[PDB]
């Protein structure tokens, strides 16, 4: 469009506090490795090659994957679903779309496996291949069977099978939650499962009669001759766990380890400091030093205990000397810091690495191929973004208001601390009250503030509004003067967030008062994900002030 | 070529209404059948108005008129217009939430105050001196929550009272919730700032943790001032409570004898039952007694309700100082005694219907039946009712899965054993079109029932969508010889979707397929099923 607006730049600070109380020595890492909404970690290697993919629900593209060489300096190399003919989230709610992926290696045919359930485009549980990761993958294999966090696993003998969630049979459900952990034969030549080689091997979880919730996440391994069956239990919030099963046969019985859940923060004391929840959804890969670890999900809340960025991936080391595998100090309070891996550095942030820690991101948008972390929702950000010859962000205004379950022209980034600073520079000039351009902060289209540059009537205005149960109402709005391009800024310090704009540069004038970031949490919003902030323009702007 | 719907015959058949066939002199509890939830009611003389919640339906809060609260006939809707009512884009659970009506005999003016999660109104109050004309566009009011209320004091002087949150930090557990009283400015439509108060703190009995303390309302009897609430929660644990205070804004105590209406202590067990039992509201009936309606479910043998919360009216024993629901604590009878000389007309003379009816709609009147409504948007854009006969819906190009208003003209069901059949002459011209029944929660949740053209050959097909993902169940090829008949019957969860080229056998596609994701127990949410005539230029499903 002509007059389009143009974002020059953008900074995101993190300032967490846990990192300035906790400084790196050498050979020291933090955790969690994948700050910010990156849930459902699942893990696989190839040789020295290690590949992580996290779920993505309706957020464009989907499945982020990263590949690292030594568990700690990682590169998003890009996400696994990156083509409409892959994700269909167009329509999608908040809450749908890509669920828990699980990756694999088959060393026997030398493939990369990506399944997943998409709860969209008619998907269901799906499996897309790679050879080369690099590449990219393949289109949508759909699968004959029903529930969530499918898993393949390949035997010794070249055999394949698929685990995965499901109900149990209609009429034997025992009470609410209660779920089933179902095995499959899988046929790689046609890349399906195998009519009537359905069975299942964990019907609840490890003590049924104390009523598991949402036995789920379950992954096989082969080890010492035996076969691991390794789940979550209790629901991906606050009774979230790991729990491990063993069996002499893939297909069971398989047994419960006495010593259960193997990884929890669910019975460790409310007020604890650096508090991590929700552990849990966990997967195994033996690391380049000969030792196992497990990337699993948690969440960091804040001092109202709410969680604002979504579910985070950690890791752990994990000692597998015995029957059964343990997560090194998986059931003590987690810590901020862990030892690399025997003679790795860290680079985190450095070289195209992922940055951790208290980082500063500066973007200029200075190249065509932006930064991996820049995200639509429902939609890919090549249908409203160009990047000027002369550097900045010039955003089409699509005629789509931030309530419409639609793909928004809002190019998107994950909030990754619980104390952040995200600022950007507008040069944009709205001509009447449909226009808008500003910074949005989502949980949805139902749970949000915008934060933005209109025009109606003869003035220019800077209008802050919230959104809660799809309920838009403007919270305060000031006139300003619009002689030269406008500073906005969204500030969280936990549930503390202060919008504020600044004419000269420098001083930056809050727009009304700070407000809660209570419809930024799951917590409220309900939900899959986390804060999403928001370069946002929009030609259906219904504010007014 | 659009779709032309040329007949719908809706069938209910439900045991109960078999087994206890009327007498003169009464007549059926609920008095709304189907998703007719959070019902209030006022009197202005011999004159009866309810008044529902109503979410992303478009129009929204039905009303009726009665003189003898047996008789009622829907009158239209309170939120008629597009400039009061803004669901184009809103969530299936969000919308018009409870509303209260009350007539205010000071000032001889109606009074509808309700919650709208949808077009920036939140709590909003409309006015009307005439209730079958219509209503103000939304005065929109200060304060937060839902279930607002509005009080007329014997000197004129008003009170607006609501269900709110407890102060930032104070919250003491999950569905802590509170019950939050105003002055309310008469002249500018307001509630007054610096008058609010906080009556009631949780519920009965804060010990105990009631949840969602809820849908007040406040009634003046013998110089004390009752305030009667919902609490539990509108499902399982829904009940009636009710306190007393010498004063509007208190102090509030509850009585003794707390919850005086509700289902949730009975046998689960029971035959014919009734749950989630709570959210009345007081009127005096044409009889000098009190009655009281109320919101309850009647779930299906799987436990599940698939036609929302209806409305429900029992007698009310007012002689002491707290009311009593006659026979408000035991399981409810599916028959009640019509007041003192009133005789039973439902169904008749424009009458809403009761029972097991049947309802013949030949589309022969542009003055289509209320019932008949849309999901997000007025029916009035897709319609056109042909000169000798018919429904011509416009196929938008919009498919069921879209949080928009599509081209389908619903009709709430309204028994757990029903069926709905239909006359569809249409010729499809492509794969994006499609056109039949659809059954139908949420975007999210729904059956699509439709005939579609792919290839060179036309086909009947029957997809599910389950959280917004759309499978193929069924198929299969039809020689589009002469119209086609679609049904859907329901028994209990068992829905069954069937096509008849020859008018007479209906043959089955696929097999019987549950109603789980047609309940609010699989797909969440405060509405019940909804059976629509639909058409689209959009449609995704293949062969």
């Amino acid at each position: 469009v002509k007059g389009a607006p143009v974002f020059s730049q953008v900074v995101y600070q993190g300032n967490d506090r846990v990192y300035s109380e906790n400084p790196l020595s050498p050979g020291e890492f933090y955790n969690p490795i994948l700050q910010g909404c990156y849930p459902d970690p699942s893990i696989t290697r190839k040789g020295d090659d290690y590949f992580l993919v996290c779920s993505s629900f309706a957020m464009f593209p989907g499945v982020p994957i990263f590949h690292s060489k030594d568990l700690v300096n990682w590169t998003q190399i890009g996400h696994v679903l990156d083509r409409t003919s892959q994700l269909k989230v167009h329509d999608t709610g908040i809450s749908a779309g890509v669920y828990a992926p699980a990756i694999k290696y088959n060393p026997n045919n030398d493939t990369f496996y990506m399944i997943t359930t998409q709860f969209a485009g008619g998907f269901g549980n799906i499996i897309v291949k790679s050879k080369d990761p690099f590449k990219g993958w393949s289109d949508p294999i759909k699968l004959n069977f029903d529930g969530i966090d499918p898993s393949i696993f390949f035997d010794d003998n070249g055999k394949a099978y698929v685990v995965h969630n499901d109900g149990p049979r209609r009429g034997e459900e025992l009470y609410n939650g209660h779920r089933v952990i179902k095995i499959w034969e899988y046929d790689v030549e046609n890349d399906q499962v195998i009519p009537g080689t359905d069975q299942v091997i964990v019907n609840g979880g490890v003590d049924l009669s104390k009523k598991p919730i949402w036995i789920e996440a379950p992954h096989i391994y082969k080890k010492d001759g035996r076969y691991y069956l390794m789940c979550a239990e209790g629901g991906t919030g606050g009774w979230h766990s790991e729990v491990i099963f063993v069996s002499d046969n893939p297909k069971g019985p398989f047994i419960p380890a006495p010593s259960n859940p193997d990884l929890s923060q669910r019975y460790l004391d409310h007020n604890r400091k650096n508090m991590v929840d929700w552990a849990g959804h966990a997967d195994l890969v033996e690391g380049p030093d000969g030792k196992y670890y497990g990337v699993f999900l948690a969440i960091r809340p804040n001092e109202k205990g709410r969680v604002n960025i979504g579910r985070e991936t950690f890791i752990l080391p994990v000692d597998w000397s015995g029957e059964f595998p343990v997560f090194e100090n998986g059931l003590i309070p987690m810590e901020p810091k862990l030892k690399t891996p025997a003679g790795v550095e860290n680079k985190t942030g450095k070289d195209g690495y992922f940055p951790n820690g208290n980082f500063t991101f500066t973007e200029n948008f200075t190249s065509p191929q932006l930064d991996y972390r820049w995200i639509g929702l429902r939609g890919p950000r090549e249908e409203f973004i160009s990047i000027l010859k002369d550097g900045g962000l010039q955003v089409t205004p699509f005629p789509v208001n931030i309530k419409e379950v639609k793909p928004t022209s809002t190019l998107f980034y994950r909030q990754q601390h619980n104390n952040f600073s995200f600022t950007t520079t507008l040069n944009y000039t709205p001509k009447t009250e449909k226009d808008l351009a500003g910074i949005t902060c989502v949980q949805s289209e139902n749970f949000n503030y915008v934060f933005g540059l209109m025009k109606q009537d003869k003035d220019f205005h800077m209008v802050l509004a919230k959104t809660e149960k799809g309920n838009t109402r403007l919270l305060a709005s000031a006139k300003v003067d619009m002689k030269n391009p406008i500073r906005l800024q969204v500030k969280g310090v936990g549930d503390n967030y202060d919008f504020s704009y600044s004419l000269d540069g420098n001083n930056f004038v809050l727009l009304g008062n700070t407000v809660s970031g209570d419809i930024l949490s799951t917590n409220v919003a309900g939900g899959f994900t986390g804060c999403l902030i928001g370069l946002h323009a929009t030609s259906a702007n219904d504010i007014r002030v």
